[PDB]
């Protein structure tokens, strides 16, 4: 019903009031009692806080630890969560030009595929994250019954929505809805007019089922960054070539062809034994096994007000080249490389997955 | 360890303009009968009444957040916060303001559940220790920490230099036994911006467990004027306390040089916990006993002042309930007096409306 009052999802490069981030904890997903991941989340929050306000949300047991680790100008609030992926469990904010001029969408959530296919067995706290954030900020809430995660949608703020079929059409999401029915809900809720459907996401992203935000994103209207490799023996290659083909046959909501900038993935990363042994083994979440291909891409960066927060994976040549490409692509932003982003990818995500932008409310 | 006095701050009176009111949410079964359901309804009643005057935020534990959110109308903000019990007057911050870094700050006093390991009301106050910091963090308001144990219900101010307190509470060996009266005054001058003190020896009869907070005994109606808990029945143990307090007040001069005027606010006829009430409480030995026959510490002085409103208890004594509304209405002719029914449900757990609230002053421009 956001179409009724002229709401739309702005592009991520439009002005933010603040960024929301969770705080990692669970010992069956985050190694060494999540301490290495905590230092990286703190580093991401601090980096962003140079550009715009940040609120970090931490569990009751973690609140003091978070407050101690984070700069004073970063707000720390108590919140229960099952895990710390606010891109996906937090609200998708929408605005209008004028009662209020901002709202948040609270989508249904099922831990990326639910009882049979999801990443963990209990998502009851995550179900409340969006409501709690919006209640805290006194921003109106639109609830939707469809299962959706913010990491599965990208917009250019000019009417186009970029998505994957792997995720949005998956049997573990909304199998009762056709492609056209899904598009219809996204038009009404995000204020978009047209879609670009990539068939697949990044190789190795079986746990999210191929979220767009680890595969391809907008840099500006008519221009995307695409995860790329020239190595034809990498299972990523066929996905990248297929996506490029689809993009070359796509037109955006304003009638533009799409320019594609290749953003080369790191050389293949595989979880080590020291890494896998630091994680508790039982049956509340998916097993983390030694030798699994890490789903790493530089495309999982976050845009803040005048800043680009980008991962660094410990691949010397590809890390520096990603910074060069991103600096060239966003010449009016400052690019900041986040070391030890590998610590987030071990848990199945990256910088974009841990953030949720709150747009500035228009006046 | 810089003092509020250094930065220009003082505690404004409760009748000055608020940005919002903060309230906790009751839960624990060894203090609140029938799984806290009766008490939740009265807390919700208080929040709704205040919400007609000014914004309200209710804080509820992780396990209660959904129940609170469903119970309360959406114009009341509901936030998740861990707590050992729901007495935000005492565990929440004491806000202070200045004329001209923000023009509002909060004091985060030390806390020990009203007397500590040997004389306190429950055995674990770990979450309560963090309530003030969490509230101030939520609002991005600067924090002044104090190592002295103090509850907001133990102090009252007129916003004009006077502080009203009880000896029973602040000089108790269960609070700050290594501080003298003079040392306590000096800290309160620095932190609240006060210059003079009115010390009543004792608080209300029946308030043994919290050691006689001023806010259940006597408060300011306006600068120079106090409301005093009163009875004319000389067989009630309350009588000697009321008479003693009146004597002190009658010889008191406030910070601006006014002789204090006293308005008597008559307590209800003596109220006692019933067997039905007591039997609804779990006896787990983490909290103090709640026994049938106990005198309830009930006084109409334990009201809250909101922007244009007075939120006052009704205890079920129909004569004294009506008289208290009459007195309050006469005393606050520019406020709307609202009576909260079933306030007895709060008093069964040792407090009342003033004890469950914490005002956040408007920040001066
Ligand atoms: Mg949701
Ligand atoms: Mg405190």
């Amino acid at each position: 019903s956001p179409a009724e009052h002229g709401y739309y999802m702005p592009a991520e490069w439009d002005s933010h009031a603040q960024t929301w981030i969770g705080w990692p904890e669970r010992q069956d997903n985050w190694r060494h009692n999540a301490l290495p991941a905590q230092r990286v989340f703190a580093g991401v929050a601090k980096a962003i806080s140079k550009f715009e306000p940040v609120t970090v949300c931490a569990s009751p047991a973690q609140w003091e630890n978070a407050r101690k680790q984070l700069p004073e100008d970063i707000r720390v609030v108590e919140m229960s969560m099952n895990d710390s992926w606010f891109r996906d469990s937090g609200p998708t904010f929408i605005v209008r030009k004028r009662n209020r001029n901002i709202a948040g969408i609270d989508w249904n959530f099922n831990a990326w595929g639910g009882a049979n296919d999801g990443c963990y067995n209990d998502w009851s706290h995550d179900l409340l994250v969006s409501r709690k954030i919006l209640a805290l900020e006194r921003i109106p809430r639109f609830q939707h019954s469809m299962i959706l995660e913010g990491g599965s949608i990208h917009v250019d703020g000019e009417g186009t929505c970029l998505v994957t079929e792997e995720c949005l059409l998956n049997k573990n999401r909304n199998p009762h809805m056709s492609k056209e029915q899904i598009e219809e809900e996204l038009k009404k809720y995000l204020g978009v007019q047209s879609f670009i459907w990539l068939p697949r996401g990044l190789y190795g992203d079986e746990d999210t089922n191929g979220h767009i935000d680890n595969m391809c994103c907008f840099a500006r209207p008519g221009v995307v960054l695409l995860s790329w490799t020239d190595d034809e023996t990498d299972p990523q290659y066929e996905r990248s070539v297929e996506a490029l083909s689809v993009l070359s046959n796509s037109i955006d909501a304003r009638g533009r062809k799409i320019q594609v900038i290749k953003l080369y993935i790191p050389e293949p990363l595989y979880m080590t034994e020291e890494e896998s042994s630091g994680i508790t083994q039982d049956g509340e979440a998916i097993p983390r096994l030694a030798g699994t291909r890490l789903a790493a891409s530089y495309v999982n960066f976050y845009i803040a007000n005048g800043g680009i927060i980008a991962p660094q994976f410990g691949d010397p040549i590809r890390d520096k080249e990603a910074i060069r490409v991103l600096s060239d692509t966003f010449p009016h932003h400052s690019v900041v490389g986040i070391e030890n982003a590998r610590e987030i990818v071990l848990a199945g995500g990256n910088i974009h997955c841990i953030t949720q932008q709150q747009p500035a409310e228009p006046t």
